[PDB]
């Protein structure tokens, strides 16, 4: 049904020009310093937002479980799942995704309906919203990413948000810091290490602690994660146990569970950018559904495109075309004094939150209608 391949295999490898770009900038903000389209990989940032959905089986799960601390153990194991596929993908660039460009995905397989928006770009922003009769995923994030002299940090900022249908709930947590490791190289390897608060907004019962443990490359301590379910008191009721990149276990004592394990890689999948079987599927464009995409949907990103299809002249081409429009745009904007607002979010508090347009526009061909800016 959705494709297991693509048309083009991905490059051996041409990191060359990164040596000298990461050693001239160390310390500086990165996403300042533009990079040849041959570092990147198919997807974008939107679409990485996207990602984090692969396993949203346990959402649907913990969707119908009544005891609030269960549901806790899910969503909590949840949230480490949106780690997994980072493992093979040790480093690799995402496409920055232009001011106004979109990313939808109807998936009537896992029942969800996610779409997302860039909403800024100095700094890059990406805000997504995912709707779902067993749950809402929404979240909103940027960067502070620096590299060092031998190695390159990524710093999310922004927290994620998830709401069950049935029982009221709304959980919120933080990310985690990221550490790529021997990035001009050796054998390039991501860590990701810090604690993790889930807490539901809507039920006092318990919290949740998810601490990702920093080691040597060889320890068997490596991508270990040490959770625990708290009760209100403050006493230690479930822990977590396992590696965020194989299996996740509760348990800890008496008995024990694998609750998560990560879905097996495609066969071959060295020669895709080691993309999962889900993110093979994220910039597929299926020709009934193009009807009702907006035009500002990354599948018609242009270099985008010609990367997955291995034309990397005619993708850096149209990459630096797109990059004078949107200075020439931001430009036209600034000249008359107005700020720049997305289409499908609006800002509360300091987040971005979807205001209720995307879907309901989208119903019956009702994109075709409007029109919408023109980013490529
Ligand atoms: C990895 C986690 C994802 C975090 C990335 C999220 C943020 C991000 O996309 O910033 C991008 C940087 C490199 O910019 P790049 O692709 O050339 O995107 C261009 C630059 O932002 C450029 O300054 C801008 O010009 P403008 O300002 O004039 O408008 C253009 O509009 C952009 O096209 O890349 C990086 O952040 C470095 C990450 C390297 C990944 C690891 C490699 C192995």
């Amino acid at each position: 049904r959705r494709r297991t391949s693509l048309p083009a295999p991905s490059p051996s490898s041409s990191n060359i020009s990164l040596w000298n770009i990461l050693r001239n900038n160390i310390g500086k903000d990165l996403s300042k310093v533009a990079m040849p389209v041959e570092l990147n990989e198919p997807l974008n940032t939107l679409q990485r937002l996207c990602e984090e959905l692969e396993y949203s089986e346990l959402l649907d799960k913990a969707a119908q479980i009544p005891s609030p601390l269960e549901r806790m153990v899910y969503v909590a194991a949840f949230a480490i799942s949106a780690y997994a596929s980072s493992y093979y993908r040790a480093g690799s660039k995402p496409f920055n995704p232009v001011l106004g460009e979109t990313y939808e995905c109807i998936r009537e397989d896992k029942g969800f309906q996610f779409f997302s928006e860039q909403v800024s770009h100095h700094p890059p922003i990406s805000a997504c919203h995912a709707e779902s009769r067993n749950f809402v995923f929404w979240q909103d994030v940027r960067w502070k990413n620096k590299f060092w002299g031998k190695s390159m940090e990524i710093v999310p900022i922004g927290t994620t948000h998830v709401t069950l249908p049935v029982f009221g709930d709304h959980f919120e947590w933080n990310k985690v810091t990221s550490c790529i490791h021997n990035i001009l190289s050796g054998q390039r390897w991501i860590e990701h290490y810090g604690e993790i608060v889930i807490k539901n907004l809507h039920d006092d019962s318990c919290y949740c602690k998810v601490n990702f443990i920093k080691a040597k490359y060889w320890s068997t301590n490596a991508h270990e994660i040490e959770g625990t379910v708290f009760d209100r008191s403050g006493k230690a009721v479930h822990r977590l146990f396992g590696k965020w990149h194989e299996s996740i276990y509760c348990g800890g004592g008496s008995s024990s569970a694998c609750v998560w394990r990560a879905n097996p890689m495609p066969k071959g999948y060295e020669q895709y950018y080691s993309f999962t079987q889900f993110a093979l599927e994220l910039n597929e464009m299926d020709p009934s559904s193009k009807s009702l995409l907006p035009p500002t949907d990354t599948r018609f990103r242009p270099d985008q495109r010609f990367l997955e299809e291995g034309n990397l002249e005619e993708a850096e081409i149209q990459k630096q075309r797109i990059e004078q429009l949107q200075r020439e745009r931001r430009r036209v904007l600034e000249e008359n004094h107005v700020e720049h607002q997305p289409r499908f979010f609006r800002k509360s508090d300091g987040s971005w939150v979807s205001n209720g347009t995307y879907l309901e526009l989208r119903k019956d061909l009702g994109f075709s209608k409007l029109d919408h800016p023109v980013l490529w």
